[PDB]
């Protein structure tokens, strides 16, 4: 079914899920030039403090890191945003060259990766009734550059080997999302969509100005995931972003 291949990939979505044609669909080209300033944006509000982390999955696109989300310990509020959204799960996107792997871009520039925090408002109850709301989910992006190793970053990579092949989980407690956050969290907001099946519009996109640095030893132990399952062929995860989608009659607002 989906995937990121010739076959399979981005350019292919619409058949199975039509919604990939529909009207906010993300990720989208930032134009910095033409996003509008809005004095009226809140700052954000990032507690991160009681996060409980569970475990860290293959799940055949990308590695997700999952969070503990009963209560709510790591909540998001603020910025666009009406209401508490709790955290979920993390996941990344990445390129096979350092050059390319962000979803979302700058002025048509592409980062070496992209983190999407995902969080789901808790008006609605569960993550499955959210995600059935235009205002269900709220998805903090953050873009990835290479230079300086992150350090909050390493116990993610270190565990990388165990959950090589698709399906392995292995267990990751006691992980803090704060060591993956920019200094500044000055942001761009827009109405868009998951960037993977099933697409669903339900997402507000806060995506932050400022990029975190990893090392280049860092994002090239998440090029040596599988997409396969352990016995099948190897293929290396690798590129598994989507490209920008038109912007189509929305504004990204900026708060700066
Ligand atoms: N790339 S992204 O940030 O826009 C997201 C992709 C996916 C996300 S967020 S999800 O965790 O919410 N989930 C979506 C759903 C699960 C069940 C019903 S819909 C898995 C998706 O792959
Ligand atoms: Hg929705
Ligand atoms: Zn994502």
């Amino acid at each position: 079914h989906w995937g990121y291949g010739k076959h399979n990939g981005p350019e292919h979505w619409h058949k199975d899920f039509p919604i990939a044609k529909g009207e906010r669909q993300s990720p989208v080209d930032i134009d910095t030039h033409t996003a509008k300033y809005d004095p009226s944006l809140k700052p954000l509000s990032v507690s991160y403090d009681q996060a409980t982390s569970l475990r860290i999955l293959n799940n055949g696109h990308a590695f997700n890191v999952e969070f503990d989300d009963s209560q709510d310990k790591a909540v998001l509020k603020g910025g666009p945003l009406d209401g508490t959204y709790r955290l979920i799960q993390f996941h990344f996107h990445w390129g096979s060259l350092d050059g390319q792997g962000s979803e979302h871009t700058v002025d048509k520039k592409k980062y070496a990766a992209e983190l999407h925090l995902v969080h789901w408002n808790t008006k609605y109850g569960d993550f499955g009734k959210a995600v059935q709301q235009p205002d269900g989910l709220a998805v903090l992006g953050i873009f990835l550059k290479v230079g300086s190793a992150k350090p909050g970053l390493q116990k993610v990579v270190d565990v990388l080997d165990s959950i090589k092949t698709k399906g392995k989980s292995a267990d990751f407690t006691n992980f803090d999302p704060r060591g993956l956050l920019p200094e500044s969290l000055d942001y761009w907001t827009y109405p868009g969509s998951l960037t993977t099946p099933p697409l669903l519009e339900c997402v507000t996109w806060i995506v932050l100005k400022e990029p975190i640095s990893v090392s280049s030893e860092q994002v090239l132990k998440f090029r040596k995931l599988n997409f396969n399952g352990e016995g099948e062929p190897e293929e290396l995860m690798v590129d598994n972003w989507r490209p920008a989608q038109p912007l189509k009659n929305r504004q990204i607002k900026a708060s700066f």
